[PDB]
């Protein structure tokens, strides 16, 4: 139970759209629901935007700290030049993955997110300049052996990216749409038998 309330030096929900779990630190359990995107049953803009440049790093904060076993992943979606980031919600297949972590294999799985509050998110240096939505995600798999058991902790930040390139991320996906309740990385028993491989749900990470 944790939220993803801030980016860089900003305050709670300042550049981050207020997630529906800002009070209860709850999670999203239905990969077909509207909340799977930005944890908002009804889209609502964040009061501010975070300025950053392509090639730099954005720090996404979890509160208190990620403690359920599972992967952390980040996605981005570009706002069209003719739209306003305060009212563009990222409908359709416009999201591309920019980061994902992998567990370490042994008698039991260890995750590189466990106990961390600060996460370094790399903004591809080649993507086109413009406003973007940055989706933070952590999937808790401690009771994911049954359909609908995985627990999604999400939020979306509003960014202004300058100095980019002209490379367009291929195979973009939608939320909902990118995940299936039976994906091997979502419906899984991480305890027995201990997995020796792990397939992160969603598309491949985009790299320049
Ligand atoms: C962020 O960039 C915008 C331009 O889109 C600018 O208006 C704003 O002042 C910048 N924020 C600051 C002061 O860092
Ligand atoms: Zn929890």
């Amino acid at each position: 139970h944790y939220t993803w309330p801030r980016v860089n030096d900003g305050a709670d929900w300042q550049q981050v759209r207020k997630a529906d779990n800002w009070q209860d630190n709850g999670y999203v359990g239905d990969v077909t629901s509207p909340q799977i995107r930005c944890f908002q049953a009804t889209p609502s803009p964040a009061p501010s935007v975070l300025n950053t440049t392509a090639g730099s790093t954005v720090t996404y904060w979890a509160n208190p700290d990620v403690y359920h076993p599972g992967p952390v992943q980040f996605y981005m979606a570009r706002v069209p030049d003719g739209e306003d980031i305060n009212s563009w919600n990222g409908d359709g297949a416009v999201w591309f993955k920019v980061y994902e972590d992998h567990p370490t294999f042994g008698a039991q799985l260890t995750w590189p997110s466990t106990g961390k509050s600060s996460f370094a998110v790399p903004i591809p240096p080649c993507i086109k300049s413009g406003y973007y939505l940055l989706r933070a995600e952590q999937i808790g798999l401690h009771v994911a052996q049954s359909v609908g058991g995985a627990q999604f902790y999400i939020s979306c930040a509003q960014l202004s990216v300058t100095g980019g390139g002209s490379t367009e991320p291929p195979n973009k996906v939608a939320f909902p749409g990118a995940y299936s309740a039976t994906d091997p990385g979502i419906l899984i028993n991480i305890y027995y038998p201990v997995p020796t491989s792990y397939q992160n749900p969603g598309p491949a990470v985009f790299s320049c």
